[PDB]
Formats: structure tokens, sequence, C-alpha cells
């Protein structure tokens, strides 16, 4: 029978679902994809009612929204992904197929070029420099318990400066030096546009995004089918869904293409 595939609202999501839909369909299946049915808990919902067989949530995602756990203290990315497959599969019997291989997380992003001259690769890094950066931040990020004051109290350093901006021309601002630091996702396009370098939450500040094929629970019992999307497992790095991702909001490619391109070029389609 068709195999329907949900997907939230963006770029990722429509280029995700249009993967999956194509390897299923050189696998014998037929595939539709839902694109943009809804946020979260519309797609989670449709699971469970088998309006859609499959589609790509994330672990950090699954754990606050649809499970809506307690946050930890320090947030690690291993105990999230377990806690979510076994809180998925005993309260409604949804499968974790596949992980796909990136996190498309709230972080922090520097400018490449002064990330390279000065060895910085992880949050920890920035505490040498912390009372020369200046951070830009949204007013919420900022105040907000979970926000800059958790960053200051896992890493136990403060910056120069807060400048207050929002989100709109936050990447100009960093790319002309307004600021040098500010919140990004891992996976933004913008992010390779502007020559930023994402940094490496290494203490667990803030929660883990991986990205996860969930099943509904009978779809997941035809071993032919979970079969084909463990061919995903692992084969999508967040350098590469963000490359993905640049060339939807930047190129203008369609999300099929796009999809079609990478499968082809990996050898698993053609
Ligand atoms: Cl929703
Ligand atoms: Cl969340
Ligand atoms: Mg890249």
């Amino acid at each position: 029978e068709r195999v329907v595939i949900g997907s939230k609202p963006f770029n990722e999501q429509y280029i995700l679902a249009n993967m999956i839909a194509i390897l299923l369909e050189e696998n014998g299946y037929k595939a539709e994809v839902k694109e943009g049915l809804g946020g979260t808990l519309v797609n989670y919902e449709a699971l469970k009612r088998n309006d859609i067989q499959l589609y790509v949530e994330y672990t950090g995602t699954a754990y606050n929204v649809i499970l809506r756990k307690q946050p930890p203290e320090l947030w690690d990315q291993q105990y999230i992904f377990d806690e979510v497959k076994k809180g998925l599969l005993e309260a409604d019997g949804v499968v974790v197929a596949a992980k796909l291989g990136f996190r498309d997380d709230y972080a922090l992003a520097v400018r490449a070029d002064w990330a390279e001259e000065n060895g910085v690769e992880k949050i920890s890094d920035l505490a040498e420099f912390a009372d020369q950066l200046v951070f830009g931040s949204d007013p919420e990020f900022a105040s907000r318990p979970d926000g800059l004051p958790q960053i200051k109290k896992v890493y136990g350093f403060e910056f120069k400066e807060v400048k207050q901006m929002e989100p709109t021309l936050m990447y100009e601002a960093i790319k002309n030096k307004q600021v040098d630091v500010i919140p990004a996702y891992t996976t933004d396009s913008r992010v390779d546009l502007f020559n930023l370098k994402i940094l490496e939450d290494d203490k667990g500040a803030l929660p883990p995004y991986d990205a996860i094929i969930i099943v509904n629970g009978n779809t997941a019992k035809d071993e032919k089918l979970i079969s084909v999307l463990k061919l995903l497992e692992d084969r999508i790095d967040t350098d590469t869904m963000r490359a993905l991702n640049y060339q939807y909001d930047v190129e203008k490619k369609d999300a099929r293409e796009i999809a079609m391109s990478f499968l082809k070029e990996q050898g698993l389609v053609k």
C-alpha cells in the first residue's frame, strides 16, 4: 500500500520527506508526501492515527513537546535519544526507524575567520575571549532562565556587552561586526551564506535536536520498509543538511530535485 510521509512547513522537512519518498519508490513502494502538513503535534497525531506512516522529528522536540518531559540540568545527546526512543514506544508504539546523522540545534555562532584564527571550536573556548566579545541576543533569549543565563551558569563566563536585537537582521549584524556571537540554528543556510562557524555545546547547556525518522507502530513491523529507511541511517551530517538547505533557500532549487541529486550521487537511486 501507499506510504504517506508527513512534514513540518520548512526547507529541511520538504527536502527529507521527498528524499524518503524517492528512496521508497526506487525500492518498490508507492509514496506520497504531505508537505507542510502542520507542526509537531499535527504530524505526531497523524502518525498515531495512521493518516501518515512516518515523518522526520527531532529528539529534543519529541522530549519537550510530544512527551512533555522535565528538562535535565545538563543535556546529553545519548540520554535524550534513549528517553525519546523508549518514551515514544511506551506511550504510542511509535518506532525510531533511523537517526539521519545531523542535528538542527539552537547553537552559538561566530564568524569563521575569527574562530579559525583563535582555535575556537566549542562554547568553552569562548571563556578566554568573552570579555572582548559582543553577544547579540533577542530579549527573550537574554532574559529567560534557560537561555543566555543558562549558558552563563553552565560555562561560568559573561560577555563584554549584550546588544538586544531581534532575529530579522541578526546575520547582517554579525557580518557587519556589530556583534561577534549570535544564537543560530545549526542547519540554517545563512550560516554558510555569511561564513559563520557553529560552536559545539560541549557542556550541554542547550538541548539536542538529532533528526530521526519515526514510524507508526504497525507500519514499523514491515521489515522490508524498515530496511529501506535504514539506508539513510547516519547518511546526512549537519554540514551536508545545511548545504542542502542552501540549495533550497539561496539557489531556489526545488525540494524534490535537491533530494534526487543527493540520492543519485550516493548511489541509492538510478
Ligand atoms: Cl502542531
Ligand atoms: Cl523544543
Ligand atoms: Mg559546508
